[PDB]
């Protein structure tokens, strides 16, 4: 089928942590991270990208999706201008998107990023999922002008989502997201590490990852690991099942990240929420 | 079968170099590594963790090998305190434990890891093995309070099972061990990265891996790998075969890590000690 | 077959960058990257290693494609001496190789290394390449004598093939050489990180990764990777397809690294030189 995508590039504030304090953000769509898209396996996708009128800085859009032209495609746009192209999205899995503009470090790093989800064709490529849940680490630095701090690697914090400890409401009080799930239902999780430029070793506390697909891609599969290494710029589909009840803790096992802000927890109960890991609630904002 | 496995959170001295230079350590049973713990898969362990009386911090255990609850199971107890837990070793392979206490890059910088071997129910899944080494490489850093220098990655020594070029008398005339094989023989490599920050890239110098095996699993074998990237938190089997005598240096191949301590030599020789690399032999103290 | 492989260890001046900046290099040949090395699976390899007269430091040879004795076979030499040994290609794909010398951080670093390219002695074993690039990345250091800046990994610029930008005509206009092929042809990338420290999370951007072998092996095959991650002292073989006319970027997609230097642009095009990526052009120079 034929899907049609439309992404505003927005220069707007947006809360990094769960006290409320707020960055001076490039995004998609006014969030961060940008709104999740979801495509089959063969689908074309007809892109537009408007570049908001009140934006001060050029913007584009790349998706790891997409099989184009880096130079023509992938170009940037003025404020208050308009671009449109056309793929097809030629493999199944899961994909990192964001703002191609120069230069990329810091249109990455102020939240010009997302997720696209590409289900494979064959129903039953990859086994069932009960719960779905996109997680998207990345840098956050605290002078988003700061291009030099950007090159050297001096991150203030790492984070899920665009929030410091966004879903850990056993460190932080303040915390109002976590993940849920049944005991023994398959929980998907969609992995993208945005970066700019950091690794991530993930790893479910007090869990397994019953199957790793890097790329997202059915052909890759590996089996029980209890970390999985995901490159900047790379995404991979991860599932977990728990046999009980409690919790697991979804971390970048890179302990200086971990406690950083890079930290989700899954409650495993009973009476999960029928709603969450599914529809609309995949992105937990 | 149900097997019985007690462990004792000591803080004690331990030495981290071939001079005998000393540490503050935190500990499972006085030693760094950890005691090495191995079962086969499907078995119950049955867990007692005593923090010794005269310990100045609670501890905590976390196996890479459970599937439990990581807010009660892996909760940390005060100093005089023992607790207890059962899990089921679910899957076969090599697994990172560690003390999951506050803050977890501290517990496991300080020394509180180790590993667990969970031997394939299947005899014939893993190829048969005429040596087997236990290698768990960490990041020392020079002040064991200091946890500013841990969060900024300011470590002073890379090593292999805590001590700084513990394995290499080829470079240190002051190195007392080594590993020892004949050639043509298997030599079964379990190695752990500890972290609590830091990747490894494994390489045997002058050497190949024959085979690699992500979480030690079968299923997710490798080929023929001249280096292997393990996580900070993961773990992998690898195996190795010289066909000549004379020797191979395991090495973290990024030159920072090796030259700051993460080298293990391997020497293949006709009249290699027949109890190395066996029995209660395979992590060498 | 028997092969006769003599590269002479030389201490010169060498560009790194578009604007005929220089370095005093240490090097395979006079130049950096060494000399491509090709053999086939099984081969005998008869190597000379010359230290060249002038030369003021001990050099060696470490091919990431034999399987030795590190102490005897990798052994230093002095300026004025020639060291011989033999090995077989045991395993086919694509290796590393580089001076083994004190300290090898900035023997690599100063430009000793290469790769050598092991065909898999089943012709049918791969898909047919249509064209076929070297890229071997690397940290460049400005001050080559500065090994402690070396091991706090403290470089100016990340390289392919010793050169900043050298395949980037896009962003830098003194760039004189970039990648070519057709539309629909596949172009095979052997790919080494010689590092000495810094791990590559590679992607093509506007394309994807159709194939990746680990170590270029044959039996690790993995499908339709946005990106790889290539520790310091890995290599891979990664083929692209691309459907269109236009351009791809392949970057280290961490993203201080790309803008450092590591992005090499290929140009798809009905055009493209027939001798691009064949024979003795397949690391362009
Ligand atoms: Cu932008
Ligand atoms: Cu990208
Ligand atoms: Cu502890
Ligand atoms: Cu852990
Ligand atoms: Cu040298
Ligand atoms: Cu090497």
């Amino acid at each position: 089928k034929t899907v049609q995508v439309t992404l505003h590039a927005v220069e707007t504030d947006v809360a990094y942590d769960n006290k409320g304090s707020t960055y001076r953000a490039w995004t998609f769509d006014g969030k961060v991270p940008g709104p999740v898209v979801r495509v089959t396996e063969g689908d074309t996708v007809e892109f537009t990208l408007i570049n908001d009128k009140n934006s001060k800085n050029s913007h584009s859009m790349d998706f790891h999706a997409a099989r184009l032209d880096v130079v023509e495609d992938f170009e940037s746009i003025k404020p208050g201008e308009t671009k449109k192209y056309t793929f097809t999205a030629d493999n199944p899995g899961v994909f990192f998107y964001h703002c191609g503009s120069d230069p990329m470090i810091q249109h990455i790093a102020r939240g010009m990023y997302g997720v696209i989800i590409v289900d494979p064709k064959d129903a039953n490529a990859l086994p069932k999922a009960d719960r779905e849940y996109v997680l998207i680490q990345a840098e956050h630095y605290e002078n988003p002008d700061d291009k030099t701090a950007m090159m050297q690697n001096k991150w203030s914090n790492v984070v899920f989502n665009g929030g410091v400890f966004k879903y850990d409401p056993v460190h932080d009080s303040e915390a109002t997201s976590w993940l849920q799930a049944k005991p023994g239902e398959r929980v998907r999780i969609y992995f993208v590490n945005a970066g700019p430029n950091e690794l991530s070793s993930l790893h479910p506390i007090a869990g397994i990852w019953d199957r790793v697909y890097p790329s997202g891609n059915p052909k890759n599969v590996q089996y029980a690991l209890q970390s999985y290494l995901i490159g900047a710029g790379d995404a991979a589909t991860l599932d977990l099942i728990s046999p009980v009840e409690g919790a697991n803790a979804i971390v970048d096992h890179s302990m200086r990240h971990a406690h950083s802000g890079a930290i989700a927890v899954i409650m495993f109960t009973n009476d999960a929420d029928p709603e969450a890991g599914r529809g609309e609630n995949i992105l937990i904002r």
